[PDB]
């Protein structure tokens, strides 16, 4: 047990990179969905996320289909719609999205941002909850706009703290 409890990120700032954009949606709209999710978490936490166009990033995001050299192949549109590894070296922190399902940004079948935000919850060590107003709810539900819940804000803030930032005149 090198780290006490679950391995938490020692740095207060993290970086991320998109390995590739699926032809499911234009990259311009995918960056907005992913960029908006990180901003929401950083908005209520002193944590910061910066996109990198080169070099290895703390969080790697990519899209894969069927079996992709992993011990958890997707079983058709059934099973989980995506998954991620625990925050750690090697494949740890990586997050894959099932490109077999059709991703959308409206009342369609599913919202890509809702699933992306859920993956971040697991990456930050956040667990599911019985609060229907929480995005990490086990059952998928259309809530329209995606916003964090007080239960989730207090949870991530308790681990790190409040986003205090005394600005000078
Ligand atoms: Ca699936
Ligand atoms: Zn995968
Ligand atoms: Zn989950």
């Amino acid at each position: 047990v090198l780290t006490e409890g679950n391995p938490r990120w020692e740095q207060t700032h993290l970086t991320y990179r998109i390995e590739n954009y699926t032809p499911d949606l234009p990259r311009a709209d995918v960056d907005h969905a992913i960029e908006k999710a990180f901003q929401l978490w950083s908005n209520v936490t002193p944590l910061t996320f910066t996109k990198v166009s080169e070099g290895q990033a703390d969080i790697m995001i990519s899209f894969v289909r069927g079996d992709h050299r992993d011990n958890s192949p997707f079983d058709g549109p059934g099973g989980n719609l995506a998954h991620a590894f625990q925050p750690g070296p090697g494949i740890g922190g990586d997050a894959h999205f099932d490109e077999d399902e059709r991703w959308t940004n409206n009342f369609r079948e599913y919202n890509l941002h809702r699933v992306a935000a859920h993956e971040l919850g697991h990456s930050l060590g956040l667990s599911h909850s019985t609060d229907i107003g929480a995005l990490m709810y086990p059952s998928y539900t259309f809530s329209g706009d995606v916003q964090l819940a007080q239960d989730d804000i207090d949870g991530i803030q308790a681990i790190y703290g409040r986003s205090q930032n005394p600005v000078q005149p």
